[PDB]
């Protein structure tokens, strides 16, 4: 039974590792066209076949690849084995008599039946052609090839030749090709080379990476399948010229030419330096003489890893990558998933780049002068492999496609990045010896649009002292209470002269301009007094917080040069031990009225000094921020984030040592409204601060985001009469903030962000909406007098969407820090695209959204990255501070000799909780890869002077907590999968979360073991795929997940309405198809199953409907085969207690007892004619058979168009039932029933079933109806 003989066999060898590959794949997983290449030749001209095909013959003689065939089947290693005669044919195809669509559509139904056959590489020629001749000189040309033999690059070595021969035998003349060396010379270098010493160069090349998700901010997450799409552009013919002359001038390809490019902009896409993208190398090594014309598979996809280092230009670059791209040379042999198996990353790469070296399209397409024919078109085929693809082949201007998947990308994006690169293209080699982290990538329409676009309007209006603005306020109306606190109030004008008597004294005893004034208040009418005097005085007031330890007041003191001090006599040991040999005065004084209520004329300067409050960044001693009149007019004054009113309400409840209180006094004061100061002991206490909102009718108020979270677990009535919440500081609570939502409608919650540096805040966001699918709250849009620009490292603008450091300009920013000229010089600076400006850069990260307001991407200096997750090390860090019994507790990151970094929790507790009680939180609270990887417990934490922080070296973790608890199947399934690997491996004891190739394991037993799965003892799953998922873990996630009939299987169509529905699946078995069906279905939800193969079928819909509606009266539907199913379906609901208000049954009868298999479920299919295409026989071959071989629920069938006579084994639900079996004609045939204009009058009576519509309620279940819907709420 062999196919051929010993006499036939003139050479044989071993196969490449890829080849070894690809022949597995094939073995376990035909079908899926894989590695069928499938080109089209549109031929426009005379033809000779009968000499093409001679000419074949020849060329099949000259290349062993077309004589070789595979053997496998009982052989340790897998053999190549070269025919001495393979005679090739044509299948010639007359397709004249059609017309254009026809012979089309015919061409089409060859490709898909050509796709689906494969190749037999145990006996077929791993090639074929077929030729359809569609007009006299009209042609198109099918060929396809097995990837195991050839890649597209030989192909065309083959082409060429095939038509030299071509050309002379049909011209009857000589010829001569030139000796081509045989492939077997590249099995023999392969044989020579050690595969571990190959293995370990990759190893070694990714040594540390920490993994990638290109384009992360950007990925949809929806459902899968490819969507291909494709986006073809080129530069300029000037743009192409002086890129592909720096290439020479540089000595480098134009292959890694273009990957320099991508590197420099996905650098700005990634927060990083450390870059990594799939590339195809030539797999031709330099040290096999001729390689260069040998003819057999040899290119490869393989990473490229890139590092641009500090300062690296574009031509340091271009060194970089040609260097090492000779460096791998020796080692593009081994498989891309061998390269991962060992690697530390799942998703290694994600992306990849191709320079088509010499494309098949644009090369072959010369000269119909020599082969008489015009090749007008060419088009392979090409498998989406990767969700993006940066494709270039050489031309006058060069041709390039981004080819990407559109359920994962927006082609709003594709066009952005498409912009991005030909910018990269022009400003890189503009510029080949500048820093890339320099480059600008933004072109002028999207420069405009970030910086002005998303920008408030350029505003005239300008600047006058905050005692202008308040003289405007008091004015307005001195009658107006200004200030209350404890009961006692002060009108404007009060609240005024008490402040011009302040000013005054202050003015006498030397104040004036350019002094700081030092404040010394516990909350208190003379507080807010204080603040004014010293500014009607021309001073600045420094806020000190009485609860500070002394020390740290003596600081403040000196670095301020704190001239006088302002107080109060409740704080009469403003003596005390401080000490302060300053002037002190008090305003608790009776002495005070001697000087006039007048103010005096200060003449100020808004850019003028207007307070110094100390932050702690400068990690050590803390740092003071100087404020000013202009600054704090930008918070207040010609801002269109709401308006505040003289008829709104005022709390401060925040410490004046902070600027949110800048906020509370000045968006008051400065509006003419009163402004409430509540007491000390009032400020983090939920109950008084309630009731202090009650009784003093507060409608407008700042909380910090805790205080904020912390009154809204309390109550509600606290926020039911405000008209206005801002809050900030922290990362707001979504929880929280929808809680607030609700009570309180939309336009009266705000989030606000900012830097003390940018005054208060800089952005804010106004809720409206908060849809569902809400990670974090957006900080917002800018505030009117701000700007913000989202900048990498060297100023360069960011991508729209692209994550980098949040920067501020505008009139916010602050004048910088006290007797620090170097601080302020690190972060101030001049802004570069508004002369006269001064830019703050934050040290936060931000990116803007879609709809133009902000994402806070948190703290540059605290950021970590783990198996290609940016990782907020804050994040976790709060998760521990929350649960409960817990105190301190901090987060590091480290790597060791590599890169690898890890996560190491610190908490000091007492003896409350042991190590693993925090572990098993975050396990569910938080995401995997976020969950740390030690928990050392201390009694405290080093601190390092002024350090809320902590003195980073805390102790190496102990690797007791590196050894972790086995776990051996939880269940039944893992088991016997847990079974196969160890008969793959030949290993006992293996737990959910041991690495495969860790195990032993390598290319075949990845995909051999996932053959067992595929049949021979399991149920089927991707074979080069557990690469993919190498912990059983990861593949019980994978098929539960994504498995089969859960939260993503079963189809939904029509979600934001209500009304469900239960389909069942036609005799093909797969509810996707009345995806068609939904649309006619306006306002009821659909719930489309598949068909499920288990006998116990059964309990599975049990568990299914159950879980979607868990009470009431259900409604079931049926489709064909559908109908019986869902009838042997409410008789269960019924049994096991489930009321079912009907069912609708199309077309389809009772199973009145039985009556070939592949045949009619072929047939059927023949009348209907891989995602979706791939499991479809063997599921529709049993429920076809399924079908061959009393319930409540009134019945509704609905019939074919077509009269129909009754088989005895099949009958009317009549019986079936003990309720309403009503039932009524459709139009169309059984077939036709549920497709085109007849589904769409099939639907209008769908209705009349589920309409009913008359439905006559009783009184009381009516009214009792309404009040249910409603105390829902
Ligand atoms: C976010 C900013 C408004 C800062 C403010 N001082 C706060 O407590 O949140």
């Amino acid at each position: 039974m062999s196919q051929f003989s010993k006499d036939q066999v003139q050479d044989m060898y071993y196969l490449s590792p890829m080849q070894e590959g690809m022949l597995f794949h094939a073995i376990l997983n035909p079908g899926q066209s894989f590695y069928l290449e499938q080109i089209t030749m549109k031929v426009k001209g005379s033809l000779n076949i009968k000499c093409l095909e001679e000419s074949m013959n020849v060329i099949m003689d000259r290349y062993d690849v077309f004589r070789t065939v595979f053997i496998h089947e009982k052989v340790k290693r897998p053999v190549q084995v070269v025919l001495k005669k393979r005679q090739f044919h044509i299948e010639e195809i007359d397709l004249t008599h059609l017309t254009g669509s026809e012979q089309t559509a015919k061409i089409n139904e060859y490709k898909e039946q050509d796709k689906i056959r494969g190749f037999d590489l145990t006996r077929d020629i791993p090639m074929r052609a077929a030729i359809f001749k569609k007009a006299e000189e009209s042609f198109e040309w099918v060929w396809s090839y097995h990837h195991i033999i050839l890649d597209g690059w030989c192909f065309g070595i083959v082409v060429q030749d095939l038509f030299k021969v071509y050309n002379a035998l049909r011209e009857q003349k000589p010829y001569s090709l030139p000796p081509v060396k045989p492939y077997k010379d590249y099995i023999k270098w392969l044989e020579k080379q050690d595969k571990q010493a190959s293995l370990r160069y990759w190893r070694e090349y990714l040594e540390g990476f920490e993994g990638q998700t290109t384009f992360a901010e950007q990925r949809k997450k929806q459902k899968d399948g490819y969507e291909p799409k494709e986006l073809l552009f080129s530069p300029s013919e000037a743009e192409t010229k002086a890129f592909t002359e720096l290439a020479k001038s540089q000595h480098t390809t134009l292959s890694t030419a273009l990957q320099a490019v991508w590197s420099v902009l996905i650098s700005r896409y990634q927060q990083s330096g450390d870059l990594a993208f799939g590339t195809v190398v030539s797999g031709r090594p330099a040290e096999i003489k001729g390689v260069e014309h040998m003819v057999g598979l040899f290119i490869n996809v393989v990473p490229r890893r890139v590092k641009l280092s500090e300062g690296i230009t574009f031509n340091g670059l271009l060194k970089r990558l040609q260097e090492q791209s000779l460096q791998s040379e020796p080692h593009q042999y081994v498989p891309l998933y061998d390269i991962q198996s060992q690697a530390d990353q799942p998703k290694l790469i994600d992306h990849i780049i191709v320079f088509e070296n010499y494309p098949l399209q644009d090369a072959k397409n010369e000269e119909s002068s020599e082969n008489g024919f015009d090749m007008v078109d060419v088009h392979v085929f090409e498998k989406s492999n990767y969700d993006l693809n940066l494709m270039a082949s050489p031309g006058d201007e060069m041709l390039i496609k981004l080819a990407y998947n559109e359920n994962v990308f927006d082609e709003a994006f594709i066009l952005r990045l498409k912009s991005q690169l030909l910018t990269a293209i022009q400003q890189l080699i503009q510029n080949p010896d500048q820093p890339v982290s320099t480059i600008n990538l933004v072109d002028d329409r999207e420069r405009e649009f970030l910086l002005t676009g998303l920008n408030p309007p350029a505003q005239a209006h300008e600047t006058k002292p905050l005692t202008y603005w308040f003289k405007e306020a008091v004015n307005a109306n001195p009658d107006a209470p200004a200030l209350t606190y404890s009961g006692q109030t002060l009108s404007y004008r009060e609240l005024d002269e008490e402040a011009n008597r302040i000013a005054r004294r202050l003015q006498k005893h030397g104040a004036g301009k350019g002094s700081v004034v030092a404040l010394y208040t516990k909350r208190s009418l003379e507080l807010v007094i204080g603040i004014l005097g010293v500014l009607k005085a021309g001073a600045a007031y420094l806020p000190v917080d009485p609860k500070l330890p002394e020390d740290r007041i003596s600081y403040m003191l000196a670095d301020s040069a704190a001239a006088c001090l302002l107080t109060h006599q409740e704080m009469k040991e403003q003596a005390a031990e401080l000490p302060y040999t300053g002037t002190t005065l008090f305003i608790d004084d009776q002495t005070r009225f001697e000087e006039q209520a007048s103010d005096p004329a200060t003449a100020i300067d808004p850019n003028d000094p207007a307070y110094i409050m100390y932050t702690s960044g400068t990690t050590g001693k803390p740092k003071g921020n100087i404020t000013t009149h202009a600054n704090i007019q930008g918070l207040v004054k010609h801002v269109d984030y709401m308006a505040f009113s003289d008829q709104d309400t005022f709390l401060s409840v925040s410490n004046y040592a902070f600027d949110a209180f800048t906020f509370d006094f000045y968006a008051s004061m400065l509006n003419a409204a009163r402004l409430i100061i509540a007491d000390e002991h009032t400020l983090l206490d939920t109950e008084r601060l309630t009731d202090l909102i009650l009784q003093e009718n507060v409608n407008v108020m700042f909380a910090t985001t805790a205080l904020f979270n912390l009154l809204t677990d309390a109550g509600e009535d606290w926020m039911k009469g405000l008209r206005c919440i801002l809050f900030g500081g922290e990362r707001a609570s979504v929880p929280h903030v929808r809680k607030a939502l609700r009570i309180m409608g939309p336009g009266k919650l705000i989030n606000c962000y900012g830097p003390t540096e940018g005054t208060v805040f800089a952005t804010a966001h106004v809720v409206h909406d908060l849809p569902d699918s809400i990670s974090s709250l957006p900080i917002g849009k800018p505030i009117s007098n701000a700007s913000v620009y989202i900048l990498n490292e060297q100023s360069q603008l960011q991508p729209f969407g692209a994550v980098g450091e949040l920067c501020i300009s505008g009139m916010g920013v602050s004048k910088g820090y006290v007797n620090r000229a170097d601080l302020t010089k690190e972060k101030f600076i001049e802004n570069p695209f508004k002369p006269g400006e001064t830019l703050y850069r934050t040290g936060d990260l931000a990116r803007w959204l879609p709809d133009g307001t902000i994402e806070y991407a948190g703290r540059i200096d605290d950021q970590v990255k783990i198996r290609g997750h940016r990782i907020e090390l804050e994040e976790i860090e709060k998760q521990l501070q929350e649960y409960p019994g817990v105190k301190d507790a901090v987060v590091v990151a480290d790597r060791h000799e590599s890169g690898d970094a890890s996560i190491n929790a610190y908490l000091v507790n007492r003896t409350q909780l042991s190590a693993e009680d925090v572990k098993a939180h975050l396990k569910k609270q938080l995401p995997a890869y976020m969950v740390p990887q030690t928990f050392t417990f201390l009694d405290e934490l080093p601190l390092t002077t002024n350090g809320k922080v902590n003195k980073r070296l805390l102790p190496k973790p102990d690797q007791d907590q590196l050894a972790e608890e086995w776990i051996g199947p939880r269940n039944e399934m893992e088991e016997t999968i847990a079974q196969i690997w160890s008969e793959v491996l030949g290993r006992k004891q293996i737990g959910i979360h041991d690495d495969f190739f860790a195990l032993g394991g390598h290319a075949l037993k990845a995909m051999t073991a996932a053959s067992r799965i595929k049949k021979e003892l399991g149920i089927d799953l991707p074979v080069k795929l557990l690469f993919e998922a190498p912990t059983i873990a990861g593949i019980s996630a994978y098929l539960k997940n994504g498995g089969s009939d859960g939260l993503q299987d079963v189809t939904i169509m029509n979600q934001d309405q209500e009304q469900i529905i239960f389909a069942f699946p036609p005799v093909l078995g797969y509810g996707l198809m009345y995806q068609n069906l939904s649309s006619r279905l306006p306002s009821y939800k659909l719930c489309a199953f598949d068909f499920i193969e288990e006998e116990d079928r059964l309990d599975r819909y049990a568990d299914l409907i159950q879980k979607l509606q868990p009470e009431g009266p259900l409604t079931l539907f049926g489709y064909s085969a559908g109908c019986s199913l869902a009838f042997e379906a409410a008789k269960k609901l019924e049994e096991q207690g489930r009321i079912v208000q009907r069912i609708i049954m199309v077309d389809s009868y009772k199973k009145q007892g039985v009556s070939t298999v592949e045949s009619d479920v072929e047939a059927l299919m023949n009348v209907n004619r891989e995602a979706v295409k791939h499991g479809l026989k063997q599921k529709t071959h049993a429920f076809y058979s399924y079908y061959v071989n009393q319930v409540k629920a009134d019945i509704d069938l609905l019939t074919s168009g077509a009269d129909f006579d009754i088989p005895e084994w099949l009958a009317s639900w009549e019986e079936a039932t003990t309720g309403v079996y009503r039932m009524k004609r459709g139009f169309g045939t059984h077939a036709e029933m549920l497709q085109g204009e007849t589904l769409d009058r099939n639907a209008e009576i769908l209705l009349e079933f589920l309409n009913t519509q008359t439905v006559t309620v009783s009184k009381g279940e009516f009214e009792a109806y309404v009040e249910q819907k409603l105390i829902s709420e």
